[PDB]
């Protein structure tokens, strides 16, 4: 089950506490098709205390991927900044190269496999690149990048 892989990977980087429970429920609802309103979800995310900016960027990215329900919605600066990590030459260089590989992919595992060859910083940078143009890659490839990013992150701790 693909969506259960995303969910498990994403939750893995969130520290334990009541906030996590709330993130587990919202993720479950979005991945269940239980409607959703991007605008509302994002405000919520953007305002949660104790959540690392990066983790908000990863969640914001995931909610933007699924539950499109955008309707001309603009990109959230708070997602772009946490993803672009805001500065760090090099890593950005690796991000561009990964972005080029992912563009040739179509599947979740294919994207996930090649992505696991980069560090969390570059992976996050690459997510920031895709976020600028979500339609650059397929939804399955994007999801593959998300997990790898989360895998490398949880491994950092």
């Amino acid at each position: 089950s693909l969506l259960t892989e995303v969910e498990t990977y994403v939750l893995s980087i969130i520290p334990s506490g009541p906030l996590k429970a709330e993130i587990a429920q919202r993720l479950e609802d979005v991945f269940a098709g239980k409607n959703t309103d991007l605008e509302v979800l994002m405000e919520w995310l953007k305002t949660r205390p104790i959540l690392s900016p990066l983790t908000k960027g990863i969640l914001g990215f995931v909610f933007t991927l699924t539950v499109p329900s955008e309707r001309g919605l603009q990109r959230r600066r708070f997602v772009q900044n946490a993803l672009n990590g805001n500065g760090d030459p090099n890593n950005m260089d690796k991000a561009v190269k990964l972005y080029r590989k992912l563009k040739r992919e179509i599947t979740f595992h294919g994207a996930k496999e090649i992505s696991l060859s980069y560090s969390a910083g570059a992976l996050a940078s690459c997510m920031g690149l895709i976020y600028n143009r979500m339609g650059a890659v397929t939804t399955e490839v994007a999801f593959g990048l998300v997990c790898a990013t989360c895998e490398q992150i949880a491994d950092s701790q």
